[PDB]
Parts: C-alpha cells; structure tokens; sequence
C-alpha cells in the first residue's frame, strides 16, 4: 500500500527518536514520489504556530492517516499533555502507532480505532477527558460540522477550545465554514496557504469556542 511505501521509506531514510526528520523524510517522498493526504509542511507550519500559542494539554485529532499530522502536533507537546487521533481505517492507524514508535512520540500520544462519530460521545467515559483544548479536524470532509456538533453536545468544548480545521478551500468544508463563521459560538480566523504538494490554494481555519448562547 501507499501507506507501507512512506512508513518503510521513514524507517530506512529518518533517525529514530527525531520527530523532525520523520516529517521531513514523509514530506520529501510525497514531494518527490506518491502525494499524499498530508497536512504538509506549509499548513503544518501554521499548525505548529497554533500549537506553540495556545499549548494546549489534550488535543483530540480527527483523522490520522501516517500519522504526519500526529507526529507534527506530538513533538510541541508539553510534558504531560496528551493527544489522542481517531482514526477508523485500521490499517492507517496500524501505520500512525509504527511512525509515531518510530517518533519516540508513542507515549504521548494515543490512537483510538474507530469512527469519530463513534468515538466522540465515550471520550469522556472510556478516555478519562473533561473537555478538549484543542482540536485538529483534518477526517473526511463531511464530518466537520457533524463532529462539531457532537462534539459540543457531549461536552467536550470549553470557553476558548481552539478548532482547527484543515482543507476549508480544498477540498473544502463549505457547511462547516458557514457555521463557525456565522455562529456567535465561534471566534474564526482563516489562515490562507497552500494544497500540500501543489500549488491550489487552501487553508486552515482556526475556530475558538465561546461558549452557549
Ligand atoms: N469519520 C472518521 N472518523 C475517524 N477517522 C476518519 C474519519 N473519516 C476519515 N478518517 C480518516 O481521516 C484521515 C484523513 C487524512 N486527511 C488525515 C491526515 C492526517 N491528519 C495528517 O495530516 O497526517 C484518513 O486516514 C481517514 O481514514
Ligand atoms: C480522492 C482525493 C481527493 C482530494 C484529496 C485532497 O486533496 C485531500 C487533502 C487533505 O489534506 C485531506 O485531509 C483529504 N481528506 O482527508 O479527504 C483530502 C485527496 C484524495
Ligand atoms: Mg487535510
């Protein structure tokens, strides 16, 4: 599969223990041989200015794929914060454990198999979780808003919960933007940047929770 060629292409091509060089030797094979679904460098970049502002302590990942976007975000954990990836393709999520072993980052981070639908209303129940700090939505297109609202109703949104969505040009989260955008539950901020590998432009939209109505 696509996903053994880039987590075998990390083992033999990065340093073990280097979350950097995982990232860059997953950046430079989409770059170079098979593209991918990767956040990439130039959006994870942003991610990374998100991450180093608001050092959130548990951020829930809504799709993990390779586990590129994991290992960006697990590297800016501070000691004791957690993440924790939904990811519902088991074979994906076999490959997001192995980079993030590979990471070193294994210990901060935890995969849950599963669909987000699914997963969301037992965070609290099975995963020991009050309410999210931070939340990476970058799963199938059509969840976000679905997500969001579920993930608000089960509580796990507080006052100042940073969303941070992916893709919300290309291939775009038409309903979930007019959403966050227009609710008074949301604070946004759309920062522009670029299709990983390619030049379309997309971007990222941060969405900070304010609390009911
Ligand atoms: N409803 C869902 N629940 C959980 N995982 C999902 C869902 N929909 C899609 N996914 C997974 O979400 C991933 C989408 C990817 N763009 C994630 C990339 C990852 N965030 C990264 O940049 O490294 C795929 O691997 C899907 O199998
Ligand atoms: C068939 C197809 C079409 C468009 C793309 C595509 O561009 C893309 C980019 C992402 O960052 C992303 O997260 C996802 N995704 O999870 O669906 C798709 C990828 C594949
Ligand atoms: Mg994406």
């Amino acid at each position: 599969t696509k996903e053994q060629r880039i987590l075998r292409y990390v083992q033999q091509n990065a340093k073990p223990g280097d979350p950097q060089s995982v990232l860059e030797a997953i950046d430079t094979y989409c770059t170079q041989k098979e593209w991918a679904m990767n956040v990439g460098d130039a959006k994870g970049q942003i991610m990374d200015a998100v991450i180093r502002e608001y050092s959130p302590s548990l951020v829930l990942e809504l799709g993990a794929y390779c586990g590129y976007s994991a290992v960006r975000m697990a590297r800016l954990l501070q000691p004791g914060a957690r993440l924790l990836t939904m990811e519902m393709n088991p074979d994906y999520a076999a490959i997001t454990q192995q980079m993030l072993n590979f990471a070193g980052l294994q210990d901060k981070v935890t995969i849950l198999n599963g669909a987000s639908q699914d997963l969301i209303p037992q965070l609290k129940k099975k995963y020991d979780v009050d309410t999210l700090d931070m939340v990476f939505l970058d799963h199938w297109k059509d969840r976000y808003l679905p997500d969001t609202l579920l993930l608000e109703k089960c509580g796990l949104l507080r006052k100042g919960t940073v969303l941070l969505a992916d893709n919300v040009i290309v291939p775009g989260t038409p309903d979930f933007l007019a959403y966050v955008r227009g609710s008074s539950s949301f604070e946004c901020t759309h920062y522009s940047s670029y299709l990983e590998y390619m030049k379309v432009v997309d971007g990222l939209e941060k969405a900070i929770y304010q609390g009911p109505s």
